[PDB]
DNA sequence: GGGGGAAGGATT
DNA sequence: TCGAACCTCCCCC
């Protein structure tokens, strides 16, 4: 199987430079601002520029300011990184009939069918980079393997506008030698887990007591890294189907009290109404983050699909519920609609 | 023993 | 410090 991922580079900055191509060259800061207080809010992402100076997805905005007090700081415009997102995947799907859109920027292509060794799929990635870039003006890194794992992983070492094949035999090179951290879906809390266990790279993972890694972090986690380490990982490209939609915002203070909290579960419900684009949920869950940032969440599954008004009511219900069963202030409130018709 | 669904956790 | 979208206790057969 010969894998083709595509991931789109800095892609909400470097839409807003598509937009006003004056920004370029500039250190560029997409932000989250929350309304808080001046410049609270998280940075979303930002270009090469501004991260060549420490300027990343998740810090706060205010941080930012303290280190690049002179860069351009733009507000999150999701929809139109959207519309330009989905322009782009349109176009991916000529190079292959199969095909997984796993995010707004990241996309799966099986072209086994397409091409016969490594050598024909890089020229195919430099095709489809030109492509997008003749077509949106937007670079992209491209990262070819056997399997959808190590193909992001390629991405990952040739980003930004690169393009990388890791063979059979770098991908028996990397089971050994990859720090097991960088293997997609190990974040912060499963490579410590794997530190204390001993393993610091896959191939540890065969040798390991398997109800010792279970243990640990859980049975289809280590399932899927053992799959790995023993080059054996096999999942198929997938049509991708959006599952669930939905909203969550951060209210001006922490709040306990109902009638406080209700315009925003409401307009949280419209802003997720208008973003469901005919698809009716049948499920809906009321979704609270407390004050000290844990989740809290109480949802409910009709046997039929839910209209607005069912859900203005049933979402009070819900949000009663969260305020019965936790005694912590509320600070982000939403909802999520899925299990769609 | 193990489906299957609600809620919490981790990841990106 | 923002925020959108697969895996890990209990009813029930
Ligand atoms: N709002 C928000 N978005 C995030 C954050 N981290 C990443 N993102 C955005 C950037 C695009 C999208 C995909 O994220 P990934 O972590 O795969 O990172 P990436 O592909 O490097 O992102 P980018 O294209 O911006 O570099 O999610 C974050 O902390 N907050
Ligand atoms: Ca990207
Ligand atoms: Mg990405
Ligand atoms: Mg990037
Ligand atoms: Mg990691």
């Amino acid at each position: 199987m010969i894998v083709l991922f595509v991931d789109f580079d800095y892609f909400y900055a470097q839409v807003e430079e598509v937009l006003n191509p004056s920004l370029k060259g500039k250190p560029v800061v997409v932000c989250v601002f929350s309304g808080r207080f001046e410049d609270s809010g998280a940075v979303a992402t930002a270009n090469y520029e501004a991260r060549k100076f420490g300027v990343k997805a998740g810090i706060p905005i205010v941080e930012a300011k303290k280190i690049l007090p002179n860069a351009v700081y733009l507000p999150m415009r999701k929809e139109v990184y959207q519309q330009v997102s989905s322009r782009i995947m349109n176009l991916l799907r000529e190079y292959s009939e199969k095909i997984e859109i796993a995010s707004i920027d990241e996309a799966y292509l099986d072209i086994s069918d397409k091409v016969r060794d490594y050598r024909e799929a890089y020229n195919l990635g430099l095709e489809i980079k030109n492509k997008i870039l003749e077509k949106e003006k937007i670079t992209v890194t491209v990262g070819i393997s056997k399997n959808k794992v190590f193909a992001k992983i390629a991405a990952d070492m040739a980003k930004p506008n690169g393009i990388k094949v890791i063979d059979d035999e770098e991908v028996k090179r990397l089971i050994r030698e990859l720090d097991i951290a960088d293997v997609p879906g190990i974040g912060n809390i499963t490579a410590e887990k794997l530190k204390k266990l001993g393993i610091n790279k896959l191939v540890d993972t065969l040798s390991i007591e398997f109800d010792k890694l279970k243990g640990m972090i859980g049975e289809a986690k280590a399932k899927y890294l053992i799959s790995l380490a023993r080059d054996e990982y096999n999942e198929p490209i997938r049509t991708r189907v959006r599952k669930s939609i939905g909203r969550i915002v951060t209210m001006k203070r922490n709040s306990r009290n109902l009638e406080e909290i209700k315009p925003y579960l409401f307009r949280a419900i419209e802003e997720s109404y208008y973003k469901l684009d005919k698809r009716i949920p049948k499920a809906i869950h009321v979704v609270a983050v407390t004050e000290d940032l844990d989740i809290v969440s109480r949802g409910r599954t009709f046997p039929h699909g839910i209209s607005k008004e069912t859900a203005y009511s049933e979402s009070v219900k819900l949000l009663q519920k969260i305020l019965e069963e936790d005694e912590r202030k509320i600070r982000r409130i939403g909802v999520r609609f899925s299990k769609f018709i």
